Parts: structure tokens; C-alpha cells; sequence
């Protein structure tokens, strides 16, 4: 038993008036997102000098196509993840030499483009190893369920 | 198309040398965990005066059974989520009147026990509405896939 199943077992024992079933799926959802970010994805980003949020900004600019320049609002809408604190994240990226503010647009520098071109290859390799315990059909299956859960929000 | 599918589409266009397939499932995983915490679970915790991490501490103590007292190490291992910054989280809970440090043990106060007894009912109701777009079999299915992904870490 993992954290979530052990906790439901205890709750069923302590609060039999409760139906704690929903705790399994959502406890595993949040634990899986946390452990994968903390122990798998973020270490790789740190090897490139990046926080995960900073990777997303650079990746979003790169995949928007040349000249890799978006308004901060277009940047948020196109991001992989809808996290906050973006303005200071852009500030950091400009100070590091990876983005540039132009007219208002946020654009990759050449150094930033080279960095994310390098990092995204290592990232996807990292992701495949993260997912390798699931078969192809299991990954498609997990993506369909997460899509339905997400739209339900 | 959601964030993750739109981003894969762009990557496939921009870096056809890349296989970005892994981005869908893991992008949806992290986005779903974030949106559900930010927009659904944490608002409910805040109505009880709690941060999500603080809810977990109180819930872990309560479901460990009377006298609802655990060592900080037992507390971490029994938590629903393996998040950090726990020592300051305990500090805050003691200052709020909800936990007590005894001999070293962390124990619910009566006020803390009453609070989490109230909050956990609202929490599970909140979770069921979060999950209501998935059928029962879909929720069991999602919990099985997340379990396999998790153990693969």
C-alpha cells in the first residue's frame, strides 16, 4: 500500500461515517505530480541552469516559431503549465541572458534559443524514462482520463 | 485542444527531429494537479483557515487514532503528500492553537481535532465534486494508472 491507500484505510477505521474513496485518485494525482517534478524533471532542468517554470517560458517561446517572440499574455496562454509568478520569472531570464524585452514582446536571445534547443531534447528523453513503466496504450489511457478530469474543472 | 496538445502540435512542427509524445500525459498530469489544488482544494482549506500542507498534518494526526500524537518522522511517513517545509508548518499550527508539542511528539489540540473533524467532511465532499466528471470505473482506472506510474519512480 502507498500513502493514499494507507490513509484511506486509516480514515475508514477512524471515521466510518465518511466515504474517503476520492482520496485515492486525488492523493495519487498530487503525489505523482510532486515526486516527478521534484525528483525527475526539475533535476534535469537544474542541470541546464533552469527552474521548471523558466524552462516552460523558454520552451513556449521556442515552439511559437521564429522570431520566438510573444507578448507576456500570449506567453501565459501558450505555456504548458498555468503557473503564476511569471513577471519575476521573465525578469530572471532577462538577467541570465536568455530572453529579451522588445516592443511589448518577450523574445529568446540566441543564447536562450541554443539553451532550450539543447534542453528540450534532454527533457523529452527524461520524460520517456519517467513514463517507461506504463505501456504505450497505458500512457494514451492516462492522458485521456487526465484530459476528462481537467475539462471537468 | 488543451495546453498540452497544442504544445505538442507546435513542437512537432518546430522540431520534427523530436518525439514530444511524452509531453501530453505529463503536461496534463502536472496541470491537473495544479489547477485542482489551486482552484478547488486549497480554497476549501482556506475557508477553514488552513494551507493544504497544514490540512495534511492535521488529517494525518487525526487518522492515526487517539491520542492523535506522532513523532515528526512518523508524521512525514504517514502524510498523504510528501511535501517539505514541515517544521515551519508545525510551528504555524502550534501558534494557531491546533497542535501541541509534547514528549518529542506532535499532537492535536482539542481545537485542532474539532477543526479537522469538521474540515475532512467538507474536503471529501469537495473531492467528489472535483472527480464527478469521471465515472466510478474511470476513477478506479485513473487510480490504478497513477499507482503504476508512481511505483515506477
Amino acid at each position: 500500500m502507498d500513502r493514499a491507500a494507507h490513509a484511506v484505510e486509516q480514515w475508514r477505521s477512524e471515521r466510518p461515517d465518511l466515504d474517503p474513496s476520492s482520496m485515492i485518485v486525488l492523493g495519487r494525482l498530487q503525489e505523482a505530480a510532486l515526486v516527478i517534478a521534484r525528483d525527475r524533471l526539475n533535476p534535469l532542468f537544474a542541470r541546464y541552469g533552469l527552474q521548471p517554470g523558466e524552462f516552460d517560458v523558454l520552451a513556449t517561446l521556442r515552439r511559437s516559431g521564429a522570431p520566438y517572440a510573444l507578448t507576456p499574455t500570449a506567453l501565459y496562454d501558450a505555456a504548458m503549465i498555468s503557473s503564476g509568478s511569471m513577471t519575476n520569472r521573465i525578469d530572471r531570464l532577462e538577467k541570465a541572458g536568455w530572453v529579451e524585452r522588445r516592443a511589448t514582446l518577450v523574445a529568446l536571445t540566441s543564447a536562450g534559443r541554443a539553451l532550450i534547443d539543447d534542453a528540450v531534447v534532454a527533457h523529452v528523453d527524461n520524460q520517456r524514462r519517467v513514463l517507461s513503466a506504463l505501456s504505450a496504450a497505458e500512457q494514451r489511457q492516462l492522458a485521456k482520463l487526465l484530459d476528462k478530469l481537467l475539462q471537468g474543472q
